[PDB]
Formats: structure tokens, C-alpha cells, sequence
């Protein structure tokens, strides 16, 4: 089997992408944010509270067919940017783009914090890091992807995002169309439940490559690419008047300023991220200060390759028995 689905950002800055997810007999679409940074697909739903839905759409499992109450489930979880959320599960049909799981694990959110009340647009979360990070106690459940893989017909997905338009995940099958010279692929770490690899260094506009391991993840929940204070730093150097705010959180630059790009390893290949995608636009409305798209990581604890940099690159997410990344210039 394969599916394919298209996904789209929520907003004029791809602060994030939401996918249609149809869950339940008969369909219930939702659209979803596909996370290769964690485990749990959790959902807005006639459980969670009333005060706490803000014109998300609902899954209601009274009206599904095949919903089944997982009893004495519960979950509960806690993302890096502060948001959270938990419930209750049930077990129900899931499709995405033509592939579908029977018996996934679809969690309930009973409360949800004020980050994902505040953004009507994102149903819930679809996640698709290795399930070991999965939250449900006291069994831990399977992500869509551990479920459908066996009946794909090549265990593996990939991320097309796009820059200020619409992309693709795939799951079963790699689109030779999708991307141009060839995929290298590099190794990946499960230690940590995530999609952890070694990029091989970087360069910075038109200088020269600097070699150097940095070790991070492939995390498509993650809008920003979050990097060594020392990476970040040369970065912005390059761009006249960037500086860092700790009142704002991170570097900011002038708006009138030309972004340099931004080139990362993998192995012996680069993949370069054009200077316009590291620009994510006022601060605030009608600032002349804009907030830049690459950040330290110094304060998290890990290397962050989020869609700043995933988008620039056609991804293929290898879940065989030793899984792997592969990326793509597209």
C-alpha cells in the first residue's frame, strides 16, 4: 500500500503544516500537524473542554462506528516551545491520503493549553517520531506510521514541505519526480526516540564550508532551525544590524535587510536554505524588526533542524530495521 496527502501552511509564514486526516466511520476530516519530533497523534474533540475550543474541528467518537473506548488509557504531554496537552484514547480507523490503519490508537485531548486553543486552525497532532516517545499509559501505543508499515510497500515516508505554497508527505514510496540529482542518506540515532542524525557542517551565504559534526534532529513540528550559539552566531553577523534580543527571544535583524543563505552538510552533499526562508517578518505588527529564522539551540538541550531547513530539501524518513534519512536538493 502507499497513501499521499498534501499538506499546507497554516499561515503566510509557514509557521507550521496541517495535513487532512480522516478519522472515524463515517469520515471525520481533520486537518493535523504532522510531527517527526514526537509520538502521539492526539486530536481537539467533544471531550475537550468547552472554553478551551476556539473553531478547531472536532473529532466526536459517539459518531463513529468503529470507535472503541481504549479502557483506562490516559496521556498527557509537553512540548519544547511550553504547550501541552492530555485526555483520554480511543481506538478507530485512520486514513491519510488513501492509506489506512485499522485500530489506531487516536487520543482525546479532554484539556489543551493556550497555544493550541489560540490557533484555530491545527485540529491536533499527528506524530511520527519512533514510538517509544509515545505518552499512553499505562500501554504505550503505536504512531500511524509503526502501524501502516508493514503494508507499505517500502517502509519509509517523506517530507516535500513547501515555502510559501503546498507540499506532500508520502508514505510507502519514494517520488523519483519529487526531487532533483539524488537522495544521500545518512545514519540516524533512535537513542533519544527521535529522528537524530550528524549533519557534517555548514556554510553561510557565499563562504566557505565549514566542517564540523552537529548532531540534531529532523523535526517537521518545529518551524525554526535551532543551532550551536557558535553556528548562529557567524550566521547573523553576515547580516547588518541582527542582533540578539532577549527582550524578543532570540535574533532579530532589520526588515529591510537581504538575508543571506544558509548551507548545511549531509554527508558529502549540501543542501542550501535560500536567504528569504530565514525571514519570519516583523515581531510585531508594523515593526520594522524582523525575527530570524535561525536560532541557538543553547537553551533547549538539542540540535533542532525544523522546517526552515526540512523545506529546503525533499526528506525521506527510512523506517527499515536500521532506519535512516536521506535528503534531497529539490
Amino acid at each position: 500500500s502507499t497513501g499521499s496527502a498534501t499538506t499546507t501552511p497554516i499561515d503566510s509564514l509557514d509557521d507550521a503544516y496541517i495535513t487532512p486526516v480522516q478519522i472515524g466511520t463515517p469520515a471525520q476530516t481533520l486537518n493535523l500537524d504532522f510531527d517527526t519530533g514526537s509520538s502521539d497523534l492526539w486530536v481537539f474533540s467533544s471531550e475537550t473542554t468547552a472554553s478551551e475550543v476556539d473553531g478547531q474541528t472536532i473529532y466526536t467518537p459517539s459518531k463513529s462506528t468503529t470507535a472503541k473506548l481504549l479502557s483506562g488509557a490516559t496521556w498527557s504531554i509537553s512540548y519544547g516551545d511550553g504547550s501541552s496537552s492530555s485526555g483520554d484514547v480511543y481506538t478507530d480507523t485512520v486514513s491519510v491520503g488513501g492509506l489506512t490503519v485499522t485500530g489506531q490508537a487516536v487520543e482525546s485531548a479532554k484539556k489543551v493549553s493556550s497555544s493550541f486553543t489560540e490557533d484555530s486552525t491545527i485540529d491536533g497532532l499527528l506524530g511520527l517520531a519512533f514510538s517509544t516517545l509515545n505518552t499512553v499509559s499505562p500501554t504505550q501505543q503505536k504512531t500511524f506510521f509503526d502501524n501502516a508499515k508493514a503494508s507499505l510497500d517500502s517502509p519509509v515516508f517523506t517530507a516535500d514541505l513547501g515555502y510559501h505554497a503546498p507540499g506532500t508527505y508520502n508514505f510507502g514510496f519514494i517520488d523519483t519526480t519529487a526531487y532533483t540529482g539524488s537522495i544521500t542518506y545518512t545514519a540516524v540515532s533512535t537513542k533519544q526516540g527521535f529522528w537524530e542524525w550528524t549533519s557534517t557542517g555548514y556554510a553561510v551565504g557565499s563562504g566557505t564550508f565549514k566542517s564540523t559534526s552537529i548532531d540534531g534532529i529532523a523535526d517537521t513540528g518545529t518551524t525554526l532551525l535551532y543551532l550551536p550559539a557558535t553556528v548562529v552566531s557567524a550566521y547573523w553577523a553576515q547580516v547588518s544590524g541582527a542582533k540578539s534580543s532577549s527582550s524578543v527571544g532570540g535574533y532579530v535583524f532589520p526588515c529591510s535587510a537581504t538575508l543571506p543563505s544558509f548551507t548545511f552538510g549531509v554527508g558529502s552533499a549540501r543542501i542550501v536554505i535560500p536567504g528569504d526562508y530565514i525571514d519570519f517578518g516583523p515581531i510585531s505588527t508594523g515593526s520594522s524588526s524582523c525575527f530570524g529564522g535561525i536560532q541557538s539551540s543553547a537553551g533547549i538541550g538539542i540540535n533542532i533542524f525544523g522546517d526552515v531547513a526540512l523545506k529546503a530539501a525533499f526528506v525521506v524518513f527510512n523506517g527499515a530495521t536500521t532506519p535512516t534519512l536521506g535528503f534531497a536538493s529539490k
